[PDB]
């Protein structure tokens, strides 16, 4: 009995080419033992001639080709099932072009061979069990290696009898035993299945040896509409992109699904293919079988059977994939991964979950809850279930967060309710941006997407404003969040080439100005837009221009600072953001945490009420004049004020004809006066209370393309209806605060005011436009001042207190310190001190041999008490080979310096003051060149100008040594708040900055 135990990967092999068969009668029995479903038991022959015998979702199949149109059949499980694991016999015999196929010995079939041929010639090989490509020899309906045993395997033909179940266990030099080896039975089979528990989870799989040709199978099940299957690339081309030199290109492809649609993506070198792969979503958590067969630039893909097929553009045959191959999802941050743009999931982070089995690659069964899966995977578990309780009834997302039904696992939507995290239980952060605010977040490498998912939470009092944008340095392509007049308006600007668009936009939303906070969610899918704010329904849009790949190294909020290319921009934020997610991502959570250091910012983390840039105007007669207000279709005005006066002239712009538009404050109430060609009107603002009670007030004022008014007083609309009128420019200067004092007496109709405004303006928004009130300004009048709190503090004889110097800066006077022994703001907490005790002590900093520095100019200051006659307290020496040296010391009770930087010793010594003394003593010297200054506490300055050639640089500094241990002189006592050229050496010594070492007896003091 022959009978031998075929692994899988396995498979005999005869040489024919020393004797062909090729044969007009001939016969072909075996037995055979499976469990599964597919799997080639034989074949021989290449092009027109070939002989196949194999089992084809559990039925036996047979072609055989002559020549000339083949002879295919396929016999059926009558009476249980063939895959059984229980023994079944095959009969073939053929006479001529008549073809008997017998199972068992009882279930024939009968057909012929087609056309006239009835020599069937084979020189190549004769395959037993599996092949080197299986989905390749001719006429083969598996694809599949066989799994299981097979028994005495024989081709008698009229002449030769090839008896192949005995050549390959008695040993032949023709025949050939390719992989494993295995030569008994009653040897079983199977290979769990695999549930990816988690989307970040996958399995790394062993190289895709394709080429021209390949094949992969595999069954998976799920309800997860969207994820990542399979994915393999090649290595990056010199050939590159046109608009995107700078986007890796690669061969590729992947399996994928997007919103339970299933999607096979295949480049060989030029242009992608898109393929549903399948009409019906697939997202029934409902087990599909998937084959992928491909042959150079065509191929088909196969679900449950239905084949689809494929050609994918240009003329590359070979997908050239090296290295790995990954299952259900990709790593995070593997260098060398580079993720293409055509596939949607791979860079939305839709890793795969769901259950996978029985993998093929090129017709060989890999088994996976071995592969990685042994092998130390994170969220991957042996069998697979579906927990038949509905996970959302768990009821587990918090705050009203969306709650989607999963795999084996509920998931949560938090985006539009402040929360994230797995459950929405974390408090989202809030950024809060008052117009001169940015939060940038710099991509580590560069992005290139085709789609996206972003969505944001904000609020804000203004009509204007950008939301979010994504920005490139080297074009100007950018997806952009907005409010525009009220709006929220999403941008695609794609950029040039080809010539010889527009943007595309969508709008949702009204009146979202409101101050309560709104969610908006962006989607795209390549060309489509789909845009929503809130609640609404959502807003689509399809994009034209066939280009689809945006460019990206930034995720900019606040201010546009990425702007190379454009003239112009939307206008700065004002309000808070929270919540911004772009392709799930939640930055400003990450860079708030800091999981991520390539956040950079300058909003402020929480939420305030903001006053935006304030501005005082001191007397009344105050103004500034701006360019011309901007109400072109619709108008929008906001601002803030603050004041104690009853009456004044806040805002006034005129036009043509009787045009103008006016916003006072009359005997404390608020009017909007204006006049668009259908004569003056009034609209008060609303108010119980006058408003000058030296609070802010939030004003807000707009005309909308309706001709609806609206009149917004902290919080009380008022809203009117005037005419229909052609709107028309208006003309002069804009003026806020006043207007020149011959004005008032001729101002239109209803306008109260004689007097400008005294008082605070903040948050000035001019429909859409933030002037600086004080720097934008086309004149002035009067005293505009910045803040809103009286001027800065200026400088006084007592202002910094220990010689200190006082310097004036924009928000008040600051105090130089360096030379005092201090530190703190106003010269007055002890500077950080050292307390060198008996036997001695050293405090060296060494520069880093490129810093080391080298000056024409020095100068030191350091404060010190000490009983002692003889000391050196810092020296600074040059390095190894060149003489300059400077160094303080007391010698003889008196302090002094010597120095020397390259022509003779030059000594200064404060010879009167008593110094070693036990009290407190400052000293400060300055050098320049060959002349030199000392100066101690308040005794006059003592000056040094030699004579004669003096060279002037102290060349290559390479050590401060503090102490005198070197120079063989310890010091003791104390000393404090030590300051040389720009370096303060014991802060740095108190902080442990590398460059300093201390040894022996030194002590850092404390603080109060
Ligand atoms: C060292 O000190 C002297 C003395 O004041 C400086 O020499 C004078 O420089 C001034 C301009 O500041 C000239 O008008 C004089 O002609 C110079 N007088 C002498 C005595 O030469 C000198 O420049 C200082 N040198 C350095 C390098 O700082």
């Amino acid at each position: 009995e022959y009978i031998a135990t075929f692994k899988g990967s396995e498979y005999f092999c005869y040489d024919l080419s020393q004797n062909p068969i090729q044969s007009s009668s001939d016969e072909i029995t075996l037995s055979f033992k499976t469990l599964q479903r597919n799997g080639l038991m034989l074949h021989t022959g290449k092009s027109a001639d070939y002989v196949n015998l194999a089992l084809k979702n559990g039925a036996v199949s047979l072609v055989i080709n002559l020549g000339s149109g083949a002879f295919e059949a396929l016999v059926e499980p009558v009476n249980g099932k063939f895959n059984d694991n229980a023994w079944h016999d095959v009969k073939v015999t053929r006479n001529l072009r008549q073809v008997t196929i017998s199972v068992d010995g009882i279930l024939t079939t009968t057909g012929y061979t087609q056309e006239d041929y009835t020599m069937l010639g084979s020189d190549d090989f004769f395959y037993v069990g599996g092949s080197p490509s299986t989905a390749d020899l001719p006429g083969s309906p598996v694809s599949n290696n066989f799994m299981g045993c097979l028994k005495e395997v024989v081709y008698k033909n009229n002449d030769v009898r090839l008896e192949l179940s005995r050549l390959a266990k008695q040993g032949d030099p023709k025949m050939k035993i390719h992989g494993v080896v295995a030569f008994k039975c009653e040897n079983v089979a199977t290979l769990d299945p695999i549930t990816f528990e988690t989307p970040e989870s996958f399995i790394s799989l062993p190289k895709w040896n394709a080429k021209k040709t390949g094949s992969i199978s595999f069954d998976f099940r799920t309800t997860e509409p969207n994820g990542l299957i399979l994915f393999s690339h090649g290595k990056p081309r010199h050939q590159k992109d046109a608009k995107h030199p700078q986007m890796i290109k690669v061969d590729f492809f992947a399996i994928e699904m997007l919103d339970g649609h299933l999607y096979l993506l295949l480049d060989m070198g030029s242009g992608t293919i898109k393929i549903k792969a399948l009409q019906k979503k697939v997202n029934d958590g409902e087990w599909y079988h998937v084959d992928f067969q491909r042959d150079g630039r065509s191929g088909t893909i196969s679900v449950n059977t239905l084949r689809t097929p494929y050609t994918a553009p240009g003329e590359s045959e070979i997908l050239d994939l090296d290295d790995e191959l990954y299952l259900g999802g990709l790593p995070e941050n593997k260098a060398g991964l580079v993720f293409p743009t055509e596939v949607w999931t791979a860079l939305l982070n839709y890793g795969y979950v769901g259950c996978i089995r029985d993998l093929f690659i090129d017709g060989q069964s890999k088994d996976i809850r071995q592969m990685a899966e042994v092998q130390s995977t994170a969220g991957v578990k042996p069998s697979c279930s579906r927990e038949t309780a509905k996970p959302c009834l768990s009821n587990p997302c918090k705050n009203n967060g969306m709650c989607r039904d999963g795999w084996n696992r509920y998931v949560c939507d938090c985006s539009g309710t402040g929360y994230l995290g797995r459950s929405c239980e974390r408090e989202a952060t809030v950024l809060s941006y008052d117009g001169s605010m940015f939060m940038k977040i710099q991509l580590p490498v560069v992005m290139h997407t085709e789609a996206e998912d972003v969505s944001l939470r904000f609020r804000s009092q203004r009509a204007y404003g950008i939301l979010m944008a994504t920005t490139s340095r080297d074009s100007a392509d950018t997806l952009r969040l907005e409010l525009d007049a009220g709006r929220v308006k999403l941008t695609v600007n794609l950029d040039c080439i080809r010539i010889n668009k527009g943007p595309e936009t969508l709008f949702a939303g009204y009146n979202l100005n409101d101050n309560e906070w709104h969610t908006v969610r962006v989607v795209r899918r390549g060309k489509s837009l789909k845009l929503t704010v809130d609640d609404q329904q959502a807003m689509t849009g399809q994009m034209a221009g066939d280009h689809t790949r945006l460019e990206f190294h930034n995720i900019e909020t606040g201010i546009i600072t990425e702007r190379r290319y454009l003239s112009s921009v939307p206008s700065n934020f004002i309000g808070h953001l929270q919540s911004l997610t772009f392709n799930g991502m939640a930055y400003i959570d990450l860079c708030k945490n800091g999981d991520i250091d390539y956040c950079e910012l300058n909003a402020r983390f929480g939420f305030r009420n903001i006053i935006a840039d304030p501005v005082t105007f001191k007397t009344k007669s105050s103004y500034v004049a701006l360019a011309t207000l901007q109400a072109y279709t619709s108008m929008h005005l906001f601002f803030q004020f603050k004041t104690t006066s009853l009456d004044g002239l806040i805002l006034y712009n005129s036009g043509d004809g009787n045009d103008f538009i006016v916003v006072e404050l009359v005997k404390g109430y608020l009017h909007y006066v204006f006049d668009l060609g259908n004569g003056a009107n009034l609209i008060k603002g609303s108010s119980n209370k006058p408003l000058n009670d030296n609070q802010w007030h939030n004003v807000m004022i707009s005309r909308d393309t309706s001709n609806l008014h609206t009149v917004k007083i902290d919080t009380k609309i008022t809203t009117q209806i005037t005419a229909g009128a052609r709107n028309l420019d208006l003309k002069s200067d804009l003026y806020i605060g006043g207007v020149a004092k011959e004005t008032y007496k001729s101002l239109p109709k209803l306008v109260h005011a004689k007097e400008g405004f005294q008082g605070c303006l903040a948050s000035v928004d001019l429909n859409g436009r933030l002037p600086d009130l004080i720097s934008d300004a086309l004149f002035c009048n009067g005293q505009i001042e910045r803040g809103c709190e009286g001027p800065s503090t200026t400088c006084q004889e007592d202002s910094c207190s220990n010689q200190g110097v006082c310097l004036q800066q924009w928000d008040g006077f600051s105090c130089d310190c360096s030379m005092t022994s201090f530190s703190g703001p106003l010269c007055n907490d002890p500077g950080t001190t050292y307390i060198f005790s008996k036997g001695g002590g050293q405090i060296t900093y060494k520069w880093p041999p490129n810093d080391r520095p080298s000056t024409r100019a020095d100068r030191l200051a350091i404060g010190f008490s000490t009983v002692q006659k003889e000391a050196v307290l810092v020296r600074v020496d040059s390095s190894s080979g060149l003489g300059d040296y400077l160094e303080l010391h007391i010698h003889q009770g008196k302090i002094g310096v010597k120095f020397n930087v390259g022509t003779d010793d030059i000594a200064i010594e404060e010879s009167n003051a008593i110094i070693n003394d036990g009290k407190y003593h400052v000293v400060r010297f300055t050098r320049s060149g060959g002349n030199a200054t000392l100066q101690v506490d308040s005794w006059p300055v003592i000056e040094r100008y030699p004579a004669g050639r003096q060279l002037t640089i102290f060349n290559s500094q390479a050590t401060i040594i503090i102490g005198g241990k070197e120079q063989g002189q310890p010091f003791q006592g104390q000393l404090s708040g030590l300051y040389y050229n720009g370096l303060k050496v014991l802060n740095m010594a108190a902080e442990n900055d590398a460059n300093i070492a201390i040894v022996g007896n030194v002590r850092l003091v404390g603080e109060v």
